């Protein structure tokens, strides 16, 4: 069912909303090692999920592996590079062009028809994200010396957007194959660690956050996102992805790590209005 798969895809957005909550618990653990650990756990969850369903699946042609490994590892590598070359606030904003990109790129899908409401819904969601991420004390100061980081952040957005949209092309490919993508990505991230990374391993309670990231925002989110991309409404899930920054901030406020703000209220209205325009009014606004 299309509504089901779309609802299923939205669970990935929910799980990715919890990232900022566990980011603080990571500590000084560098990104590639953290990726290697969490994606091994993530890939392991996918394997375990297949065993319960009683699932030869990893026998796939090379374009499948180019898509999955190039997708998952690609956007990870360039986003980590963006964090190296540019302040996190501007890097995060540039990368979060990816939901709009998915909406726009969904027009290349044969069965999908892009309506004005989808694009408008995405633009409202981007608008909310801009207000939110810019609500920091310093604000948004884009400086020419950080341009290599912005480009890396843009590369990240495009690679993830193409990976997501192109996943529908591989709709015949089983969801459990993503486990292969995660394990391969973890293997590569392990290599990038030994080469470019300081050896800082998780200690004490930091391990519990690592496992949470591995099971949730990785071990379930990538599989439930795969389902949404292959069987759900891609242009809608693009629109709904701008809920992640808002839900993320709402979590921190409830957790006590952040405070309620006008910017949060405005972002909330924009993403609620944006989702409503793209879901309820999509067909009705054509007349």
């Amino acid at each position: 069912s299309r509504s089901s798969a779309t609802l299923i895809g939205f669970t990935a957005i929910l799980l990715w909303s919890t990232l900022a909550l566990a980011t603080s618990s990571t500590g000084a653990v560098p990104p590639f090692l953290l990726t290697a650990l969490t994606f091994t756990i993530g890939g392991a969850v996918g394997i375990a999920a297949g065993l319960a369903r009683g699932v030869s699946v990893l026998r796939q042609p090379w374009p499948v592996w180019v898509h999955g490994i190039g997708g998952l590892f690609g956007y990870h590598f360039f986003y980590f590079s963006a964090l190296k070359l540019a302040p996190p606030a501007e890097a995060g904003l540039v990368a979060y062009l990816w939901p709009l990109l998915i909406v726009l790129f969904s027009a290349f899908l044969p069965g999908e028809r892009l309506r004005p409401a989808h694009v408008a819904g995405a633009l409202m969601g981007l608008a909310g994200t801009v207000v939110l991420l810019g609500a920091r004390a310093g604000g948004f100061g884009f400086a020419p010396e950080y341009v290599p980081g912005y480009l890396a952040a843009a590369a990240c957005a495009v690679i993830w957007s193409v990976y997501s949209v192109a996943s529908r092309r591989f709709a015949r490919v089983p969801t459990e194959v993503v486990a292969g993508f995660c394990l391969a990505t973890a293997a590569l991230s392990a290599l990038c660690h030994i080469l470019f990374e300081p050896s800082v391993w998780p200690v004490g309670s930091e391990w519990l956050a690592v496992v949470a990231l591995g099971i949730g925002p990785v071990g379930i989110a990538f599989y439930t996102w795969d389902i949404g991309m292959k069987r759900g409404d891609v242009r809608l899930l693009g629109v709904l992805s701008y809920a992640a920054p808002v839900l993320s901030t709402l979590l921190l406020v409830v957790a006590g790590f952040a405070a309620p703000s006008g910017a949060l209220a405005i972002a909330c209205a924009l993403i609620v209005g944006g989702a409503a325009v793209a879901t309820l009014l999509a067909r009705r606004l054509e007349s």
